[PDB]
């Protein structure tokens, strides 16, 4: 499913999503405005090292998901990539919870560093009730 923006902007609160590791709401809206445009069946093929990012994240196969085609991969949210290609997010929430434990934080996709870093991010949350 494509999210409009206030509908997504709740569900990721209600999913506690709002300061997890200290990271915004409007921060995780940014990154999954220029991820995938809130788009949870998006995937894109990564040539270069044969690895395919899921989902409303755009989480990569090489580390975080199993997709079994990926050579030389770990699947550290210990989950299908599958499971992010859903249009229920619970699964892919728990594994961005997941990635931003790790010590890159948000920084871990680099689009958000190119496209949320040292922004202002919060016409993202404009009107939504969060
Ligand atoms: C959190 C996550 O999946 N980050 C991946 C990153 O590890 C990978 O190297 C980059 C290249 O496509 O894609 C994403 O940024």
């Amino acid at each position: 499913k494509v999210f409009e923006r206030c509908e997504l902007a709740r569900t990721l609160k209600r999913l506690g999503m709002d300061g997890y590791r200290g990271i915004s709401l409007a921060n995780w809206m940014c990154l999954a405005k220029w991820e995938s445009g809130y788009n949870t069946r998006a995937t894109n093929y990564n040539a270069g090292d044969r690895s395919t990012d899921y989902g409303i994240f755009q989480i990569n196969s090489r580390y975080w998901c199993n997709d079994g085609k990926t050579p030389g991969a770990v699947n550290a949210c210990h989950l299908s990539c599958s499971a992010l290609l859903q249009d229920n997010i619970a699964d892919a929430v728990a594994c961005a919870k997941r990635v931003v434990r790790d010590p890159q934080g948000i920084r871990a996709w680099v689009a958000w560093r190119n496209r949320c870093q040292n922004r202002d991010v919060r016409q993202y949350v404009q009107g939504c009730g969060v």
